[PDB]
């Protein structure tokens, strides 16, 4: 269920118990694109246990190649990267995270965000410690044509809409409490969503509508 370089592997639990308990901070990474952002996350902080969460565990490949290799080499050990669909979260990711992250998601993942869908945002929550922030960035070109097919269907999220749709009532009814929402416009792209295909420092920014919230009690 974990990725070790090019392939699938049963995650040792006795092993996944130590990592936790010698990491600082638990930060859970849910929906990772090739998972060069939770590389370099892990690479910024070694003290941190960086865990990627993503169905298209092929996407990651490269990521956890690099990531295997001698710290001197540019290894993670780490970086976890685990072969999941976060609506049902497996019992050994329950309750871990200090922090949870959800960078410009797509497909599913993003539509249940936008809808506030209870699927979606109940996995979110069980990956979660009780006082973990979570944080959403969603790159706003998305609402620009062409609209991908996840979302062609709904109204422009703003921070407004947030509101008005209900999202923030049905985070909070299933154990999110919505602290900030806003767009901030000219966010670094690297920030969150890098790419083994683009070079660092290219300049790329795109404005991103920015939700933080705290795990509370459900309902």
């Amino acid at each position: 269920k974990v990725l070790a370089g090019k392939k699938l592997t049963d995650l040792d639990p006795d092993e996944w118990a130590k990592a936790q308990a010698s990491a600082e901070r638990i930060l859970v990474d849910v929906g990772t694109g090739d998972a060069r952002t939770a590389y370099r996350q892990a690479i910024a902080h070694p003290e941190w246990l960086v865990v990627g969460v993503d169905p298209a565990w092929q996407r990651m490949t490269e990521t956890a190649v690099r990531a295997a290799r001698k710290p001197a080499k540019g290894g993670a050990p780490n970086l976890v990267l685990v072969s999941s669909a976060i609506e049902t979260v497996p019992a050994a990711l329950h309750g871990v995270a200090d922090e949870v992250m959800v960078l410009m998601p797509w497909g599913k993942l993003l539509r249940g965000v936008v809808l506030g869908e209870a699927d979606v945002l109940s996995g979110l929550r069980a990956v979660a410690k009780p006082g973990a922030p979570l944080e959403i960035s969603i790159g706003t070109s998305i609402w620009r044509e062409p609209i991908p097919l996840e979302i062609r269907d709904l109204p422009e999220l703003t921070p407004e809409t947030v509101v008005s749709t209900g999202l923030t009532d049905r985070l909070a009814a299933l154990g999110w409490q919505v602290a900030d929402v806003r767009l901030v416009p000219h966010t670094d792209l690297d920030t969150i969503s890098s790419s083994w295909a683009r070079r660092l420092g290219s300049g790329a920014t795109e404005t991103v509508l920015h939700l933080r919230a705290v795990a509370v009690d459900p309902r």
